[PDB]
């Protein structure tokens, strides 16, 4: 009400405030910006579904601080689509290879020891980049990610964030040149050789930069969240162990329960009616994905993790018509929706295979972090 959704208070537990929010301030104004925060599922869904009214940035336009088209989406989605079938044995090696230094101990941090690196490597194979360079890239990507996600930064952090993109630009630009004339099967090569959008070098760089940011954070977060909540509801865990075809459902319900992307920003092109209030001209609104997925008017007993819930719409959970809104909704939702599913299902399965008797480490302290994107700080697990 006179509360704030950027505060340390909110950032600590966003779910503790969602009910109040859609019940008495469904169009919550913030002081800093200059932006409105929208909590009611119906209002959120309406916005995503209507891009002509609620605009976002183009795929080929750069990163910008979040807080402070011509339809390549299809074309790109088809590419990501032809890709996954030759990439699947590579997602598999990655998983297997990165877990291998931990099996001996019977102890890992799924977030830090495995997740972040895993996600980076998968995106690297998509882009066709040499995985010897995985540490350079994972570092550079955080700089950029931080400059995007953060409210405020220190002079040192901004310095490091600009150094990071300077390095990526200098790293990826000589590759675009290489593959403009000697293409392969990788995503960069396909972007270079069209043949449907005849993109320039600067544009391609921007595009893959966006693919890099998009396809990386949400993957590891999801894996960690799903494993945490499966383990927090150990008898759901046992159902999953006993039938692996449930994994996709476990994924979806995690996406619902605790969406990785917590905010989808949009900007108006026209004075429009949203909920009850009237919002003016061309200012920005934030779709509170977390508020939407917990809405009693969208899901029954919505604050209950349940992978067997009848109103999940599994048949649709990984497309434009998903009931949950973790990928967004409509013709502008996640482009890598089919890819994300396949990835998380594969990793998940390897994890459960090689980590027999997985339990949460004792005195592990579950804690979440981030406003725009959000995941566990750590996930300390013990296994045979
Ligand atoms: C489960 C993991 C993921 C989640 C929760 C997620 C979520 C999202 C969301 C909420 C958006 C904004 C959609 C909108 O504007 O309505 C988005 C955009 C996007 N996603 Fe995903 N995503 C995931 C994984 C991936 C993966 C693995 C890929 C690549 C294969 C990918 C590719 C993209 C791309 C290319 C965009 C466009 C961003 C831009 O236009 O700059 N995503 N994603
Ligand atoms: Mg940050
Ligand atoms: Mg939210």
């Amino acid at each position: 009400k006179l509360f704030s959704v950027l505060s340390d208070q909110f950032q600590n537990n966003p779910y503790a405030y969602f009910s109040q929010l859609r019940e008495e301030d469904p169009v919550h104004y913030e002081e800093s910006i200059d932006s409105y925060f929208i909590s009611r599922y119906h209002d959120v869904r309406y916005i995503l579904q209507h891009p002509d009214i609620f605009t976002t940035k183009s795929l080929v336009e750069r990163a910008e601080p979040v807080m402070r088209s011509a339809k390549r989406r299809i074309v790109v989605r088809s590419f990501i689509g032809d890709a996954l079938d030759h990439l699947s044995p590579l997602i598999k090696q990655n998983a297997e290879n990165l877990l291998a230094p931990y099996l001996e101990r019977g102890k890992s941090d799924l977030v830090n020891d495995f997740g972040k690196t895993f996600a980076v490597c998968v995106t690297m194979d998509m882009l066709g980049l040499d995985k010897r360079d995985h540490e350079k890239i994972s570092e550079w990507h955080s700089g950029v990610a931080d400059f995007i996600t953060s409210i405020s930064q220190s002079p040192e952090a901004r310095a490091h964030s600009l150094w990071c993109s300077e390095q990526l630009s200098q790293y990826l630009m000589p590759v675009i040149k290489e593959r403009r004339v000697n293409p392969g099967s990788d995503l960069i090569s396909i972007l270079c050789t069209s043949e449907y959008m005849a993109l320039s070098d600067k544009d391609i760089l921007a595009l893959i930069l966006n693919v890099l940011l998009a396809a990386t954070e949400p993957a590891d977060k999801t894996l960690a969240l799903m494993i945490y909540h499966l383990l927090n509801n150990p008898e759901q865990m046992n159902d999953v162990l006993a039938d692996r075809s449930l994994v996709p459902r476990a994924i979806a319900e995690t996406l619902r329960y605790k969406p990785p992307v917590q905010l989808i920003p949009r900007q108006l092109s026209q004075d429009t009616v949203v909920g009850g209030m009237e919002i003016k001209k061309d200012t920005i609104v934030f779709c509170m994905i977390g508020a939407a997925n917990r809405d009693p008017e969208a899901f029954e007993q919505p604050d209950v993790f349940n992978i067997h819930r009848e109103d999940l719409g599994i048949k649709s959970a990984f497309s434009g018509a998903a009931r949950h809104l973790a990928f967004g909704s409509g013709i502008h939702n996640c482009v890598g929706t089919a890819f994300a599913k396949n990835e998380i299902e594969i990793v998940a399965n390897i994890v459960l295979d090689k980590m027999r008797n997985i339990r949460l480490e004792e005195d592990f302290c579950y804690a979440e972090s981030g406003l725009y994107t959000r995941g566990p700080v750590s996930l300390l697990v013990a296994f045979d």
